[PDB]
């Protein structure tokens, strides 16, 4: 069920912006002009 992961979960999929990056602990893929590797949701 973990689908459109290579456009950043904080992006939206009208924007499609691609995920550079992961969140490591929720496996959310994140763009680094929103989060630096670690998504805000986390820690
Ligand atoms: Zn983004
Ligand atoms: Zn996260």
């Amino acid at each position: 069920v973990m689908k459109k992961r290579t456009y950043c979960t904080y992006c939206p999929s009208k924007i499609r912006r691609k995920a550079n990056a992961s969140c490591k602990k929720c496996k959310k893929v994140i763009c680094r002009e929103h989060n630096i590797d670690m998504c805000q949701s986390c820690f």
